[PDB]
């Protein structure tokens, strides 16, 4: 009999290293007899037992005629879709989980929840699913397109903690967490500080008492908003990564911000989820991060790290630990996740990888998976080896 | 071991939302690499873990050269088949269950039940398969095409219930229901009431007590036949329904049937088979419906709902709970079914969005799914997407 | 944990009636997208959980090119395929079990042993698995063409009993029965009476002591060599089929063999394998059997049903049945199969049905299936519905 | 719970025989429908439950439009992937492991260990992955293509013997043994002996106590270094084989390599990676080792088996078991595994049949599988039956 689930103590390494890609459109040319679906904002979840690969598909393949608007973000035919990771998501491998252009995911230790936003803009409905069971429903309270991670939740001791926002992208987005258990949510937290803009959080257990997502300002700053969720009293807090390292895409150069922490800068309207893990440890907290290697356009992507210290106060630069995908290959969307091993847990890093040839043909992505593992220095970088043109 | 199971009380929620659509011909084109079935009259039926996406093929995919004969109904080639919910019902992912040009099936708890009717149109044989084997049939009774649901059957304690019918439809067709256990038949229940035409009965469970079927009149009445059955007592009765909110397609104007409740009216001619399904509480039962957004025309698909009171007897408008699919959408035959929840049941409606081009081209359908979920209003309704060009 | 498996008393039922149709190449036009295996000389066998459909594929798919020796028999390519009963045989749904030309499977209640011959004519040699693993062969004993029944294999008490044969097919064949048991060939049985040519047998249990097997006489007559297998002494004999309803193509008209019942008579040269399947019942024993519409050709396939007697001395004519295929459609191959119920067994009888346009093109078969169940007469016949033209 | 495997004695049998052809590209053409990935380096590992075709594939399927670099070794779109043994390593069918341009995978009765080899020449990383997660990694210690085996590692215990080399291919290229425990590297074992270049060695148990490995030098010699490794003290040593039948390819005539027995000789420059595995009996052991059919070329495929004896002090020539491949038909890689029946093993050597058109056309591999079953000569062949054309 199964029980709930905790974080454990990560597995022990120095040093993240390229894992797997998962390339669908290697295989989507029209010589081909492939049918990879299209799709945007790919992210993993890891149960005791399996890790699926999440997406949201347009409800298209490649080949085929419905390329025509799959360089769009919500419409009625926008599905959250799963395989097993390693498996190619193609329409027969693929499961169709609900209607929505918004998801997320995660397992606690007895059950997968499953979580789609759809509906129109002025008024968009958050689903969750328990199992095979559509369990509850969370309403739009800004009016403003309600959304969601794009990433994992997580779960501890069978409650499960998801982000959600809701507001204008060029202005105010004031996010919530929902606290939800066996597929209902149970208590709605509203985080204090700075909440003017948070969206798109990629979160982790930083202990088992706390956890920590970095979040996107698309609005005000390059800056990461930084959330900290206390498990044991249901409350969070957001403020900015005061670190000279921008995560965000557009940014500034390094530390060129002036004034405290909580300063906005420039270059700061616009956005990308960023990826973020947590390396926990006996007494020490390894916190990842991944960011664009452009500092405006969506090439490349790089990892960094940072052990101990608050994030909120700390100026230093993160380390740099290298490069993941080069400035000539597409970096978009990047997340975290952990793999359970047997008696430990191992974080990774995905990599939204978009093939963009502008509205006038399909667009998809490839996932890049980085994990901790072992000690040194990361060793390669990743392509997709996708040419558009077949 | 499993056991046998019951109805439970439906779980909480207030109004029904967009779920899932399956629309296998969207990776139907020429362009592309599939091949999904050619299918119509779908319907769902779930059981303890796995839910299950039934539909009658025409043993043809699209793309592919076999398209004549696929806007008929009934030859030797249609079997019913299957997938998991959430998969693209195509050549591969499908399994053929048997040869039927109608009808159903249904899990005890303990085993699935698949009901099929083939044969010649003068001598139909219903035949019932108890998960991989064949145990018994069931003989025309009128010689004039003998023919089943196109919905879930309905089991409690190992007791699986089931209407059929024979008879012209175009006049009378009195139907039965069998009562069938592990595989076998053990009593026919001979309705009494209105007995002049049923068809396509929508069946659910009120209670532990009773189970309630919502049909089709194809010859006198655009009213819907509404069947009560005691499982205690083995018996059953019909009456059509009361209410304003004419159920039937093609219908004339609500209210407009006038005279005593049992009144056939105009525009009786002619028919479809309309989502019922039950939501269970405490001490008091919803009734939700679907009816075509058109009078006339198979376009559209509304939902409505009624809490308690007597079918047979409430002149009462149903209230209009939303649209599921707008009157510019194909709304056909749509149905019943529920998902197991851990500790409860999740009513849900499945509408089939066939798509019809004419005789001179492939005929094939999508399912749409909305299942109560959260509270408010309904908010999205549902596209196809579908090309029929392409 | 898993017992032995016997043959248990059949289920009720005093008809066969159409149940599935598994017709592959209705999805092989080169418009379509799918990849149906060439196969020949399917067949089925049932455990106590699936039943699986097997194949002697020629390692090729329909469209494609490779075609040109589809029409032969024995090559380096052959291999014996499966698939869950239901499922399409394609390239991606179908398992390769081993190169072989000839084949059997069969289940013992604990696992599959699957049989196949591979090898050159005048040496060739029958391999055994026992699920993964290769456990034993047996070698050539007269150096003209090993082979196998082509058929489902019987186990009982964990010892699966196999025809097996040896010999010109225009002349003497003398077949052997192999006892198997995990895998490994433990007795070696000969028979004893009309030896002369017997191959491609059909057995199934008449009771827990016999096994019975209607064979395939290529040589000298049109009476089918009838096998009597003792399982509690290791013993069988044959002697010829006496009934005036000769079961073999080609054939003469019934009854017009003048003499004792081992008489050969005319048109006795060729032959075809002929389906055959027990009705256990408690003081009765019902044998059903299979043969070809036409006299000459591979056209049709007739039901036919015997209650009692002795087959080897009765001369009576078997009771017809029913028409499973017209005499429009081809008939060739069929073979008898159970299904194992919850506590009974389902008798059923499947049909090969061939593809055939002669050497310039493809050649493949589908898969009618017929099986006892309930009261009457045998309702529907079948057609593979497939234009070989596209 | 499961138990930790050892090597048990092999099953009973005398001869190999052919059992089963993975032809993926008799799909691969045009005309067809179907997606067989492009491969090269295949080999197969077996488990308690399941056996496991692993290769490493260019990511790409045939036919598509990414066939320029298939004929290459090395680069970032090099994957370890898999299908259940028996199955066509498709797009759809496969999963993808790790990234990896060299591989090896073993289980250890409780789960899959997977071992994958990327990065820059100068400064590759062996990734080590248990289950789903990646555990370890090993470094390039001479900073020339680190390398593993290509065939199944070996696991007693909970403990998984691994070769791993590193240098130049025209030099030296002292190889190490690694050992893992779930995951996890514990020991390095730096063999004595014989070490001037070891690489891409077939390992297995000749008993619990030893594991021989037949391996390739591709600098200096002909003949195939071998490896004797203590597991209970973990200990490794290597002396070349003494045998006349010299197993690399190129080779000079047998016994043609005068001196001693660690005597080099001509036509050392080059290699190949050859089949070898064991046969375990009561107090005898049979080595079974493949090479190809041609001295020079990478045509045809020959097995041949040695009872007992110290392989390091046999000038003996090998016995000739048997043409596996005929010269007229490409012979590659050849690999030894093992599959677990009820009580024994089965040992069993597997083929690399690559598909070679020249740097122009795409470059992929079927594999055929021979195994010891049954007593005799060993008497069919095999063809993979693809025209490179098509
Ligand atoms: C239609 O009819 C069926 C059959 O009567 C009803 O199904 C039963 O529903 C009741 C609840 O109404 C169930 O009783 C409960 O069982 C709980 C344990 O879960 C399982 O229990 C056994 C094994 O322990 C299993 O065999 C079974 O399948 C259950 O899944 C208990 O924990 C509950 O007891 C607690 O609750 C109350 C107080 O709140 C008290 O009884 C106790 O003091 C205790 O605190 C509870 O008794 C019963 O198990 C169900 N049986 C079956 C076969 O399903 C349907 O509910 C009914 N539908 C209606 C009425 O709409
Ligand atoms: C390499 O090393 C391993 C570990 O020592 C050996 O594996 C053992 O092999 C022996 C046989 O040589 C096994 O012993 C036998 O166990 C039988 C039962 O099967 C299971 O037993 C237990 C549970 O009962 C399980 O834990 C286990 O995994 C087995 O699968 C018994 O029925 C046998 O006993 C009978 O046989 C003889 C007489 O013939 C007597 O011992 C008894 O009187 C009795 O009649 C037998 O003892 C042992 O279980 C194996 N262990 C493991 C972990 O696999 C390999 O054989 C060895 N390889 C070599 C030597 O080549
Ligand atoms: C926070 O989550 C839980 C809080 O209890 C921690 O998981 C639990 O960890 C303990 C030990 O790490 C496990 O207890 C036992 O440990 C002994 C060794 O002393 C061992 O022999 C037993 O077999 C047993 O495992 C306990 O089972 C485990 N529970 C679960 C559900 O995982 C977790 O480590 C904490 N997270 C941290 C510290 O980051
Ligand atoms: C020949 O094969 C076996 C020979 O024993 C028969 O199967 C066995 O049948 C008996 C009864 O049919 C089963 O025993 C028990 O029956 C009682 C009822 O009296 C029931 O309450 C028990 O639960 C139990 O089932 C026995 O289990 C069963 N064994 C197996 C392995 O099936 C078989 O019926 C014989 N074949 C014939 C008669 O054709
Ligand atoms: C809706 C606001 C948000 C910020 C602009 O848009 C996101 C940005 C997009 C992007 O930056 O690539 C992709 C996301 N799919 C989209 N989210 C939704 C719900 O449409
Ligand atoms: C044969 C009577 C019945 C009522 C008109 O026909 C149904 C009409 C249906 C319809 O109105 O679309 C299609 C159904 N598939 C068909 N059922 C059968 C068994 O043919
Ligand atoms: C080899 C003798 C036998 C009788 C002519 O041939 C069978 C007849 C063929 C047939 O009658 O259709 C098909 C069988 N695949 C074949 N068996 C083998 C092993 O090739
Ligand atoms: C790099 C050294 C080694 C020996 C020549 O190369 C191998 C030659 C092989 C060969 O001789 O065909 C192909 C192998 N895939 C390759 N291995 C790697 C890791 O590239
Ligand atoms: C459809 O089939 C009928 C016969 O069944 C045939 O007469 C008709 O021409 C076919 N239609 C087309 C468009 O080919
Ligand atoms: C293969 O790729 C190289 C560059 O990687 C390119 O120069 C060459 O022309 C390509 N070959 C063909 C046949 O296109
Ligand atoms: C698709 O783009 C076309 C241009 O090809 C444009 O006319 C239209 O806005 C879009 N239509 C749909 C259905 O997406
Ligand atoms: C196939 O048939 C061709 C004719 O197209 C003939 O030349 C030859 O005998 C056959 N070849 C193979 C490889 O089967
Ligand atoms: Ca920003
Ligand atoms: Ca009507
Ligand atoms: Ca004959
Ligand atoms: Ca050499």
């Amino acid at each position: 009999e199964p029980e709930w689930t905790y974080p454990r103590l990560s597995c022990p390494g120095s040093t993240f290293q390229k894992a797997l890609l998962i390339s669908p459109h290697r295989f989507g040319e029209t010589k081909g007899n492939s049918a990879p679906l299209i799709i945007r904002e790919p992210f993993i979840a890891c149960g005791p037992n399996e890790c699926k690969h999440f997406a949201l598909t347009h409800y298209a393949a490649q080949p085929g005629g419905y390329y025509n608007g799959t360089r769009g973000d919500r419409n009625k035919l926008r599905h959250l879709i799963s395989v097993k990771l390693g498996k190619i998501p193609t329409v027969e491998n693929s499961i169709f989980h609900m209607a929505a252009w918004s998801g997320s995911a995660c397992h606690d230790g007895k059950e997968w929840t499953y979580i789609g936003v759809d509906g129109p803009d002025n008024n968009a409905l958050l689903k969750v699913k328990y199992g095979e069971a559509y369990t509850d429903t969370y309403h739009s309270y800004a009016n403003k397109i309600l959304r969601t991670q794009e990433s994992a939740c997580n779960c501890i001791g069978g409650n499960c903690y998801l982000m959600i926002t809701d507001g204008s992208a060029s202005g105010v987005s004031e996010c919530r967490f929902l606290k939800i258990r066996e597929g209902r949510i149970i208590k709605e937290i509203f985080p204090t500080g700075r909440v003017k803009h948070t969206e798109e959080c990629t979160c982790g257990f930083a202990s088992n008492k706390t956890i920590e997502c970095a979040c996107r300002d698309n609005s005000y700053t390059a800056k990461r908003p930084f959330v900290k969720l206390n498990v044991e009293t249901d409350t969070a807090e957001i403020r900015l990564m005061c670190t000279d390292t921008y995560l965000d895409t557009p940014r500034p150069n390094d530390g060129s911000i002036t004034g405290p922490c909580e300063s906005n800068g420039d270059k700061g309207s616009g956005g990308i989820k960023g990826g973020f893990v947590h390396q926990r440890m006996e007494s020490k907290i390894g916190r990842w991060y991944s960011r664009t290697m452009s500092k405006t356009e969506r090439m490349g992507m790089g990892l960094y790290v940072k052990y101990d210290g608050d994030p909120w106060a700390d100026s230093d630069a993160l380390a740099f630990s290298g490069v993941m995908v080069s400035m000539k290959e597409p970096g978009w969307y990047s997340f975290g996740f952990e793999i359970k091993d047997k008696k430990c847990d191992v974080p990774c890093i995905g990599i939204e990888m978009v093939h963009d040839g502008g509205k006038e043909t399909w667009h998809s992505a490839a996932t890049a998976i980085y994990c901790l593992m072992g000690s040194g220095q990361l060793l390669w970088d990743t392509v997709t080896g996708v040419d558009m043109a077949l």
